């Protein structure tokens, strides 16, 4: 028995971007959860090994992270091409982990062959025939079976909370009390534009110490739609393993997602949020049902609601430490079914 997993659109090696990172987290999980795993990549690293320095059928299961099949600027991506190659030599099923709403399984061949340096690629090379298994961490997998519509071999969709798997290492451990040096906070990229209205909504304009970190930019930030004045302060990005200890900072710290996140996905930030030392507070939109926790204090409808959750956490330390521990013994609960979520995933993976 041994697992391959590998990125479909990024190179793995460290930790300095979050596809290299989540890529080699869920490496970690998979091993800590007993199973044996490489990574392979573009090159032979710490933690992974080269496309062309094994057999793609040495491995009796192939694991997929899904990403972009965008060939930005006039170039070829090996990161892409390559592991689509490695894909379509497979001959049994790949699983596919549905993370992103935005990047759902793809043939890659369409997108090439258009292109002025598809002479040094074929059809038969790059097209994907195994049949597809779509794990997606979406309560509703109507959303993953939308996106994968137009593409036939897929012939799966099962839903698992994958992006669990941050509570789930044995190294994870809970923030501890931080010296406040910010109101809110939130980390993530600008998603090219597909949240615009929620992070103008809730980060803009609020008269609070916000920081926004993470790859997005303020120049990003101009749809007519959702005027602003005041932005919140930029710093850039840094380590997703590092994503914790800077929630920590502030007094609270921002959930919100994409439109087709909203009562389906319970993402990563999730986690990496509730096991800060930063308050919790979702956006109603993202969890009407309040499946994170039930307690309408972690929740805020708008900015103005925001602005007010805040002011009271700032009054009181008192509520601030309430609900921290609230949010801290939820996140336990979750935990203590580690073993139950192993299995689960075993199951997804057909093991
Ligand atoms: O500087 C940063 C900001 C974010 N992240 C990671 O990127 C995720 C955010 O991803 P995205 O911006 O796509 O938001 P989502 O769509 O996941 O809400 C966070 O949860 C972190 O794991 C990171 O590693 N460094
Ligand atoms: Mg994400």
């Amino acid at each position: 028995m041994k697992i391959a997993i590998i990125n479909m659109g990024n190179n793995v090696i460290n930790f300095k971007t979050v596809p290299s990172s989540e890529t080699i987290y869920l490496f970690k999980v998979i091993s800590e959860m007993g199973l044996n795993v490489d990574i392979i990549s573009l090159k032979n690293g710490v933690y992974t090994k080269s496309f062309d320095e094994v057999d793609v059928n040495d491995y009796d299961r192939l694991i997929v992270v899904n990403s972009s099949i965008n060939f930005f600027g006039g170039k070829p991506n090996l990161a892409i091409l390559s592991a689509q190659k490695f894909m379509a030599k497979y001959k049994s099923k790949i699983y596919y982990l549905f993370t992103d709403i935005r990047l759902p399984f793809s043939q890659s061949w369409p997108n090439v062959k258009n292109r002025p340096w598809a002479y040094l690629y074929t059809e038969e090379e790059l097209l994907i025939k195994s049949p597809i298994k779509v794990i997606s961490q979406g309560i509703n997998l109507d959303i993953a079976k939308a996106a994968h519509k137009k593409v036939d071999n897929v012939i799966e969709f099962e839903y698992f909370p994958i992006e669990q798997y941050k509570i789930h290492m044995n190294d994870f451990q809970l923030s501890k009390p931080t010296k406040k040096t910010l109101d809110v906070i939130y980390g993530g990229s600008f998603r090219s534009g597909q949240r615009e209205s929620k992070m103008v909504e809730f980060l803009f304009d609020t008269g609070l110490n916000i920081e926004f970190f993470g790859n997005a930019r303020e120049k990003q930030f101009k749809n007519p739609k959702y005027p602003w004045t005041k932005a919140p302060v930029f710093t850039g990005k840094i380590p997703m393993n590092m994503v914790s200890e800077k929630n920590s900072q502030a007094i609270a710290a921002l959930i919100i997602g994409d439109k087709n996140y909203n009562d389906n996905f319970i993402t990563l930030r999730v986690w990496e949020t509730m096991a800060s030392d930063a308050v919790m507070l979702i956006d109603e939109e993202f969890d009407t049902k309040h499946r994170i926790i039930n307690d309408a204090r972690f929740y805020v409808n708008n900015r103005a609601e925001l602005i007010d959750r805040v002011n009271e956490l700032k009054h009181s330390d008192v509520l601030r430490k309430e609900m921290l521990s609230i949010q801290h013994d939820i996140l336990n609960k979750t935990r203590a079914k580690k073993a139950e979520w192993q299995d689960a995933f075993k199951k997804a993976i057909d093991l």
